[PDB]
């Protein structure tokens, strides 16, 4: 099955998922000089005050913090979006070392990690229907650099020991994702895809310019997770990022001057 190794990594995905070589694949390099300021873009509205986290899951490729998405409790709107998008989960991508780990790059710079807050368009009723639509998902991407600790991340870090291996989950209630946001909501946006199989071309990407800082100790704990299941040969969960894909016939727009 697909993963991040020599024999099953991103360069192989196209055999099972031919859309891997499609016209709107993610991630991409953001060339900051070429991205056009678009004065028609609105401020992003991130309304997470009523967010209800439920659980954290090691799915064998990352860990997902899952939310109750059975009502409009945690929603993204505005920015480039029409309508209302409901938070379903967040997860990260990260490296074996601090010099790599992000999926998007900024003028070819790789960050240590990248947070993806995944939301689906309520007009399609459920996540599974939304991923079949070109405007089905909105993913808010946030870069992580290593420096000062992010206090709002520590609750996530401390539960990782309990979900070391693939298929393990843990109750994860009352986690506030507002504690993962940078100060500024300045962003870039473009049309793209899921960055993992099935690589569906259903995402409006919103990538924040301002990174968050996390400590070396925090990211080291991400790197103790395992891709393998319990009792299997240990394969550290590191380098679970897809590299930048061809931009093709797309424009990246900036919300800021
Ligand atoms: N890295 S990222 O932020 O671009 C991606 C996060 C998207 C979550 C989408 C995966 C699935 B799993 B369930 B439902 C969706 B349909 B079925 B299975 B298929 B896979 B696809
Ligand atoms: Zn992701």
């Amino acid at each position: 099955h697909w993963g991040y190794g020599k024999h099953n990594g991103p360069e192989h995905w196209h055999k099972d998922f031919p859309i891997a070589k499609g016209e709107r694949q993610s991630p991409v390099d953001i060339d900051t000089h070429t991205a056009k300021y678009d004065p028609s873009l609105k401020p992003l509205s991130v309304s997470y005050d009523q967010a209800t986290s439920l659980r954290i899951l090691n799915n064998g490729h990352a860990f997902n913090v899952e939310f109750d998405d059975s009502q409009d409790k945690a929603v993204l709107k505005g920015g480039p979006l029409d309508g209302t998008y409901r938070l379903i989960q967040f997860h990260f991508h990260w490296g074996s070392l601090d010099g790599q780990g992000s999926e998007h790059t900024v003028d070819k710079k790789k960050y240590a990690a990248e947070l993806h807050l995944v939301h689906w368009n309520t007009k399609y009723g459920d996540f599974g229907k939304a991923v079949q639509q070109p405007d089905g998902l909105a993913v808010l991407g946030i870069f992580l650099k290593v420096g000062s600790a992010k206090p709002g991340l520590q609750k996530v870090v401390d539960v990782l020991d309990s979900i070391k291996t693939k298929g393990k989950s843990a109750d994860f209630t009352n986690f506030d994702p507002r504690g993962l946001l940078p100060e500024s909501l300045d962003y870039w946006t473009y049309p793209g895809s899921l960055t993992t199989p099935p690589l569906l071309e259903c995402v409006t990407w919103i990538v924040l310019k301002e990174p968050i800082s996390v400590s070396s100790e925090q990211v080291l704990k991400f790197r103790k997770l395992n891709f393998n299941g319990e009792g299997e040969p240990e394969e550290l969960m590191v380098d679970n990022w897809r590299p930048a894909q061809p931009l093709k016939n797309r424009q990246i727009k900036a919300s800021f001057k």
